[PDB]
């Protein structure tokens, strides 16, 4: 009765232009704002991973260990649909000064009364020693050395969990909007963008 349409929730990869999750559910525009899940990897741009001449550089997303020191590394958010000139613009991921960011997970824990979403860190293994000695768990990709246990497909153990605030969930949704997000580290903070947009579409059959 209330599953009027079949609407679909994306996260894209603003740089790739690719989907990094989607979620779909029957109901109206009103009613329709389901959890997200997607992994930090996946929306990430070229200039991310740290170069291969950089010793243990603690994040990337082109190795185990850089996966998981990454999962450990606390980060914030910032939305880049307000315009606010001070926040500056993707080069800053929309955090060009403190006080830019909505949410995120940090030990001030950041929150708002005036964005549309928040974001934190979702369950993973990670890494673990186990049985023999080794280093086991999702942060390992199963297509790069199976046998491995644990390892996930991709090495994905950077979970991140985005829900829709009541502001978000009564603002209008025409176009996409897009978000930065940093690692908040002693030294660089790396960006990462990222946009959500909804497609509502007729129930089949
Ligand atoms: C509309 O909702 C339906 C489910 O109610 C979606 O249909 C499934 O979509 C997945 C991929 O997202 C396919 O792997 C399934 O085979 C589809 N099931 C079938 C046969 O309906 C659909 O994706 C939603 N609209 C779209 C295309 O975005
Ligand atoms: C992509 O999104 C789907 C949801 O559409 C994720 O699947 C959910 O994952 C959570 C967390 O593990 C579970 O609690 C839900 O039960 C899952 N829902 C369904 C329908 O499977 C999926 O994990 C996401 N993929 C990634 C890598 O983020």
């Amino acid at each position: 009765p209330h599953q009027v349409y079949n609407v679909t929730w994306t996260i894209t990869n603003l740089v790739t232009g690719t989907k990094a999750n989607a979620t779909s559910m029957l109901g109206t525009l009103t009613d329709a704002f389901p959890t997200m899940y997607f992994d930090l990897c996946d929306i990430i741009g070229n200039t991310w991973n740290p170069s291969d001449q950089e010793p243990f550089p603690g994040y990337g997303c082109d190795q185990p260990m850089r996966r998981w020191q990454q999962r450990n590394t606390p980060f914030y958010v910032c939305p880049g649909h307000a315009n606010r000139k001070q926040c500056g613009g993707p080069q800053d991921g929309f955090c060009a000064v403190w006080g830019c960011e909505t949410t995120g997970e940090t030990y001030w824990r950041p929150t708002s009364s005036w964005d549309y979403i928040t974001v934190k860190k979702g369950v993973t293994q990670g890494i673990y020693q186990c049985s023999g000695g080794g280093w086991c768990g999702p942060c390992y990709d199963k297509a790069v050395h199976s046998s491995t246990t644990g390892a996930s497909e991709g090495g994905r153990c950077n979970p991140l969990i985005l829900q829709f605030t009541q502001k978000g969930r009564q603002t209008s949704w025409d176009g996409p909007k897009s978000w930065g997000l940093r690692l908040y580290r002693s030294g660089y903070d790396p960006i990462a963008l990222f946009s959500v947009s909804r497609q509502v579409m007729t129930i089949t059959p």
